[PDB]
DNA sequence: TCTATGTCGGGTGCGGAGAAAGAGGTAATGAAAT
DNA sequence: ATTTCATTACCTCTTTCTCCGCACCCGACATAGA
């Protein structure tokens, strides 16, 4: 039970405002398999505000200083909240009123202000007289009750507060990759021009992603470092590949051109400027990620110092949004940080600058092994990686009591969908 | 007369390295509930 | 006699923010096609 208005992400892969959800459609189950809808719950309640917590400073000092984008929703009181939280153990040791111990987060029950008894996790207490093996045995044990290294459950909007002090901080919600697949970047080049296959597709999207980052805006040209030599080498053999030719440059592809016929036909350029068109979040992942290499070569610099990562810039918003998304659907965490539209005495006009940030260890590094740069490449994660769904903090404000819109899931499913954000929820 | 692709000039985007702020995790410490 | 909890101060880990100029881009126009 959300708010009016709350985008919800289609099973599809489109995305429709929850306020317009028809019994018999599909919402896209955090699997990539679809959620069949058939209970439309209406009606009015207290709403809450969820929205995820960042170490975002900006806005609270300076005002008009664009607000981040941030996760969130707005769902009923009674809503389940489908959290996440860590099992713990330390051994604290301490002096009472004279003379061990184990504390631990464990799977518990507490009273609500009504008569519900609510599940949920609590810190527990067990220390012995220091007056050895004991307080270890009291943990080997905890630490042997189970793999997850979490707990997986749900708990209403409104018994949060319930929640223990130490506890309530270590939990946190989670937004899962999008794992479904669409082929609308395969059937399109099938449907059209005198292609070369095999690996046709893959090529493409690599120079799709070069060309959104160091490519001019009316043609399919576009710069590169003339330093890099694996760079300049892939757009080579790339290029050579598509069956075309080739301090800084700017290298000209000529064959009725294919690259243009993608800039176009699937919508890189929007009336005029450049944009990462939102399909591209919900297509065959491979594809992403390369289009993901190419933009890392073109304009993006990566380092490992605190664990891999990669920070692209730009000033169209087109592209920061689609970017945000794409990497998003992957499984990345990103955070985009905004820079002010300067004017300087060295007499210049600054516009509002956006570097998109990246991290994701194995994920991320699943990309950068795609790509040429010299700077940029690294080699592919030895074995298989996570592609597991990220977690993220957050505030709960109580709110209005207002209208809410609300869909229920086949009375035999996860009951778990996703929001176009990609934060998942409870039905 | 109307679409691509040389190529030329003023000015802005964003390239690049870090340090520092926040977030939650750890432990410490005191007083009350069980 | 433990076991329950908040809060606080400090440590770990990542992620926000900034600082500033020059070389790379965008914008334009001419010109070859058609
Ligand atoms: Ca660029
Ligand atoms: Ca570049």
């Amino acid at each position: 039970c959300f708010a009016k208005g709350t985008n919800v992400l289609m099973a599809d892969g489109s995305i429709e405002c929850i306020e317009n959800i028809e019994v018999g459609n599909k919402v896209m189950g955090k699997d990539g398999r679809p959620r069949e809808v058939i209970k439309l719950p209406r009606g009015r309640e207290t709403m809450y505000s969820v929205v995820q917590k960042s170490q975002h400073r900006a806005h609270k000092s300076d005002s008009s200083r664009e607000v981040p984008e941030l996760l969130k929703f707005t769902c009923n009181a009674t809503h389940e909240l489908v959290v996440r939280t860590p099992r713990s153990v330390r051994r604290l040791s301490r002096t009472i009123k004279g003379v061990f111990e184990v504390i631990t987060f464990e799977m518990g029950q507490k009273k609500a202000p009504d008569g519900r008894i609510v599940e949920l996790v609590k810190e527990v207490s067990k220390s012995y007289p220091i007056s050895p093996e004991r307080a270890n045995e009291l943990v080997e044990s905890y630490r042997k009750a189970s793999n997850k290294a979490y707990f997986e459950w749900t708990i209403e909007a409104r018994d949060l507060s319930l929640l223990g002090s130490h506890v309530r901080k270590a939990t946190y919600q989670t937004y899962a990759p999008i794992l479904y697949e669409n082929d609308h970047f395969f059937d399109y080049m099938q449907k059209s021009k005198f292609h070369l296959t095999i690996e046709g597709p893959k090529v493409l999207a690599y120079l799709l992603g070069l060309w959104i980052g160091d490519g001019l805006s009316d043609r399919a040209t576009f710069s590169v470092d003339s330093r890099d030599t694996s760079l300049m080498e892939r757009v080579t053999e790339y290029a050579e590949k598509l069956n075309l030719c080739a301090v800084a440059k700017t290298v000209n592809l000529y064959s009725e051109n294919p690259l243009w016929d993608a800039i176009v036909g699937l919508g890189f350029l929007k009336d005029g400027v450049k944009n990462i068109p939102s399909f591209l979040s919900t297509d065959n992942i491979g594809t992403r990620e390369t289009f993901l290499a190419g933009l890392i070569d073109s304009d993006g610099y990566v380092t490992d110092e605190h664990g891999i990562k990669a920070t692209i810039k730009t000033i169209h918003t087109s592209v920061r949004d689609g970017l945000v998304s794409l990497a998003r659907s992957l499984g990345l965490v990103v955070s985009v940080n905004a820079e002010p539209a300067k004017v300087d005495m060295n007499g210049t006009k600054h516009k509002i600058s956006y570097a998109i940030y990246m991290s994701g260890g194995d994920v991320l590094l699943n990309v950068l092994s795609k790509c040429a740069g010299s700077k940029k490449f690294r080699p592919a994660p030895a074995a298989a990686f996570a592609r597991e769904c990220r977690g993220f903090y957050f505030e709960l404000q109580e709110l209005k009591e207002d209208d809410y819109y609300g869909i229920t899931l086949s009375d035999d499913s996860d009951h778990q969908f996703l929001l176009a954000n990609q934060v998942v929820v409870h039905n």
